[PDB]
């Protein structure tokens, strides 16, 4: 079970806030000369901690007014929950997909411009789809936290 | 005004956040200069509100993923104080207001069910704007990823 | 209470679709001469069977995409329900209110243009009323048939 | 489209309410001479915003005192959906039918006499219907607020 | 014990009367191949055993234009003296025949019996939801009465 | 039709169903052959369906009251045959096809949770029509009375 | 049937299992030779079923304890072929038919999510017969014992 | 902590199913010597592996013939969940009782000789404790399994 020190722990909390640094910049924010702090970002990136750098957006600036969390029940046929996999990891506006232990088979998290474009998604894809047995749905009324940074104070 | 180019830039900068601008340009096939512009612009208008290391869970010992269904107080300052205190929580990733049964959906992120239990019964469900609360936890991830779909715009 | 017969409920059927018809149009098609057929509709209104006559709008026409149900449950106090109903009654969003016998204790139809106009009213307006316990609310995926005309046929 | 302004919005609240209205009644509420009145309702009904005029009608006076509201679960086949769609349009007791978001797949509203005719509909037509897998409904105790008037003043 | 007291003959003439309540002695005796003398004693310890209860009417609904029958589930409020208030009111109103206390997650189940939707929505509205003990209720309908029997089965006893 | 007299009558016996004409007469103020002559109509018009001596459940060991809701099996018949199964069921008393989720609601008696069981399991669950049953106890009687309430009459 | 002292000796035996006949009636008041007479007729009666030495689940790495409610499908010998399959499932200590809208609910333990994904993904959902299944797990234990009341028979 | 070897595993295993087994009978059950044996199992009682030895019992062979599963519903006040442990810890018919993760706040496991008895203690004794909100039962038809014994091949 995975053990960091104080540093190593700084150096990924710098780098979940803000993933495009310099080796300067981290440097900086984590109090350490830039060699040294190189020479830990390595190890930590050799480990497979940092699995991607990504941009985020602002769903609101591309026109996504409408986020949708969407309990799909899957048909309790053969290779339905298979088949569902690979259909949902073929639909661009569904971002993520659990398997869950509750009453939900499946949670979907997805964006849509409106409810007009939601619906199309629902009735022609979602529903639609062979192993796929009920689906009902909420959406983000406000959004209150919305961070990918883990939590790490665990490790030290 | 986001065309072809813009959108391009965007979806590229979504899958690698850490891309050289000689590479980038070359992706969404511009110049150099022109290509730095345009990116510069996308994020002074916060159309790129962040660029994030996304780390794996497994990898830190994060092995228990919990959705909370939060049901708040029915009273004054309950919602407020709530979400000040969810934003101090650094288990708890994301958390929403939505429009079900549900009042606010959270995300978050344990090593075990202990640790998970010592959050829910020491901080969630004593906090005072905390009605009820009962969780899921993820069996099996079958997707994940932050990039927004931006077909719609083109 | 009036007796309706054949040609009252005739009438009723024909304006129940066409409610524009001037007395002239009305009289060709129910077998009443006009002077008969303009006294027997205001009859038919004096009695309040006719309640009103109504321009129906499309509401994606005028940028109402998002159509709401929202079940709401009241809170038990003093003057919760009429207080509500006080309330509901002056906001022009919603257009349905109905106490009902399940599980929800009123039903509203509500229209709005898009999730963040409907969030603004849940979060500033509904559940901020003090009546209210907690709402849910349902979407429109798909108008599948919508008509303001009441079945006659029984009174036949 | 067209672009709607104060006036054109008036004679829409207007006539949502006054269906029935004359021109030069319309004309003289609206503050416009009744020549570009009769234009201007003209292309509001050509636009489709206008869709239909309808005489509304007490239930209560037509013997319709039973107001259902029918949650409907479809059965997961093929032509389910659009088989279920197509005789609810050909169903005069149901006003409306709408697919919904959540796990109601149609919310129905329909009147009946009482009881025992919403029992002969419920138990002989729709649990009948080989592309329905389930109902359960609720009936109304109270209207608070029945209006078909559509929120307009968003325009402005 | 019961299957101690009542014999063969007892579970008979119990059979008999919960079908046809108003038989008399020399009917009942008559149905049970007994004499009414000893037919009489049997029948006594019976209703002094507490064993039948009640003789009653039962009435058509319909006939009587009793058109809406209702089973209301009932939450009750948890405060001091909610559960006895509400059982002592439910026992004053007419139109519930019967309320149980029951084991899943409705507190209380009601029975009760109304001419149309309006007089529901009455009762509901204006009595059982103002109720200071009721925090709930919620409603179904009868759309097909399938069996309706007071009679209960004495097979057991044999 | 039926006015105050006629409701006093129906009111009375649904009482006491072994009540004689002459106290009959006495509680409803008439004399004994008017009397008569009217509780014959009323029974004539099919207003009185039924008397009955109503049991003590506990008497007779029948200690275990069940309100049972049953989900009928989507298909053709197996309405009919789950009806015509239920009506010859002795313990089961009352059925009714219901307007909620429910769809058909079985009121039933038994001994104990042992004898319940035995018929859940193996006559119940068992049934082709029935595609499945979840069940309530009581744990108190607070009414129960067969009279109908007639004051709406007047 | 059972004395005063038979349910003593019972008592002491549900807390104390391994107890030393001498040690056992010094505990009941009794010499050791009737003492060990009336442990043998309960013994023989089927009264106490079993000894079992009782572990701690955290002791021994299994620090998730699921209750896992399975809708079993609806077709011939599904029930039967689901309760033989649990018999051998190790990591179900108790599973019952019940009355309400469970079907079965199944006491499970495991070392932690994953594991406890692998046996429902893998093992539990993948049988024919079973339709659903949603879980729940512990938070805290706030009572855990085996000993059954016995002051009713006093 | 002690660290288990197969040998370790062994007499836990052995000891799970007959708890009364002596030092003699064990040690041949696990192929040890008497004294080795010995020692052994004092250091996992020690360690508190073995938390307790038991006789079981047969509900029925004791007129408990009624087994419930009882989901409670705690007051949302700081003092409920204290004072409701500390009751229920001194109320024998409960054998166990579990805070959850999901919507049943506790889940208590309690045997009854019937439902009269049942019926006592949750009006009388369980429904009327200021700390429990509500409560809801199951009962159990049918056992399919019940053991004390944990699996451990996990530590193999
Ligand atoms: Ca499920
Ligand atoms: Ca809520
Ligand atoms: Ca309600
Ligand atoms: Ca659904
Ligand atoms: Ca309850
Ligand atoms: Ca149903
Ligand atoms: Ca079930
Ligand atoms: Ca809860
Ligand atoms: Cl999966
Ligand atoms: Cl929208
Ligand atoms: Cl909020
Ligand atoms: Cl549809
Ligand atoms: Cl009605
Ligand atoms: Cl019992
Ligand atoms: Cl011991
Ligand atoms: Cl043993
Ligand atoms: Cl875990
Ligand atoms: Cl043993």
């Amino acid at each position: 079970q995975l053990t960091l020190d104080k540093t190593d722990i700084k150096i990924l909390q710098v780098l979940q806030e803000n993933g495009r640094l310099t080796n300067v910049e981290l440097s900086e924010r984590v109090a350490l000369s830039p060699s040294p702090c190189l020479r830990r970002l390595k190890q930590l990136e050799d480990a497979g901690i940092v699995r991607q750098y990504a941009a985020l957006l602002s769903p609101e600036s591309v026109n996504l007014g409408l986020q949708a969390f969407i309990r799909v029940s899957i048909r309790k046929a053969k290779d339905a929950r298979e088949d569902f996999a690979a259909s949902v990891r073929k639909w661009p506006e569904v971002l993520s997909c659990f398997a869950l232990t509750g009453e939900t088979d499946y949670l979907l998290q997805a964006f849509f411009t409106d409810m007009n474009a939601f619906s199309h998604f629902v009735l022609d894809t979602l529903l639609s789809h062979h192993g796929v047995q009920d689906a009902q749905s909420s959406f983000v009324l406000k959004e209150i936290k919305h961070t990918t940074s883990l939590p790490l104070n665990h490790l030290l």
